[PDB]
């Protein structure tokens, strides 16, 4: 539930900064370590955010340029997000933690900029984006929440757990 652009932007920033801050103490040498019962490495964790946040921005970019938007992505389907994630890991996994963090910070700033340029109705009322219709009656802000606030929260838990369990 969000009432304003300011409220949404502030919640994204709050959850994003707590998430990113967890990577400060992680060694580059350990970025690919798979730890027991933790589904992703630090590098995979970041690549997942880079994937969805950039995909969100790309949906909007395609639609306002007048293009059809295949969601989640061309060649990928909602019933096979695992394959989509694999494309994320492959795409962003060739970069360091430092590099992935910088990219993600830039992508989140683009989200701030996007929210600012939306009209109130475009952000908060359904029926304004074709790409948002992918889930019936969801306004854009919901799509933004579930790809920023929500995963920055959940995957902060995952990366903290990774740090609790990673071997010396
Ligand atoms: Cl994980
Ligand atoms: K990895």
């Amino acid at each position: 539930e969000y009432t304003s652009k300011k409220e949404l932007k502030e919640e994204i920033e709050k959850k994003y900064e707590k998430y990113d801050a967890e990577f400060e103490t992680i060694s580059e040498s350990q970025k690919d370590e798979k730890v027991e019962t933790v589904d992703r490495t630090p590098s995979e964790n970041l690549s997942y955010q880079l994937g969805w946040v950039n995909l969100l921005l790309e949906w909007e970019a395609k639609e306002i340029a007048g293009y059809n938007v295949e969601t989640p992505a061309p060649g990928y389907k909602w019933n096979n997000l695992g394959g989509l994630y694999q494309s994320f890991y492959k795409k962003y996994g060739i970069y360091s933690i430092k590099e992935q963090r910088a990219k993600l910070r830039e992508a989140v700033n683009e989200v701030y900029k996007w929210i600012s340029t939306l009209s109130d109705d475009e952000l908060f009322q359904a029926g304004n984006r074709k790409w948002a219709t992918t889930k019936a009656m969801w306004p854009v802000y919901k799509w933004i929440h579930i790809n920023t606030v929500a995963p920055f929260t959940n995957f902060r838990g995952k990366i903290r757990k990774w740090k609790r369990l990673v071997p010396e």
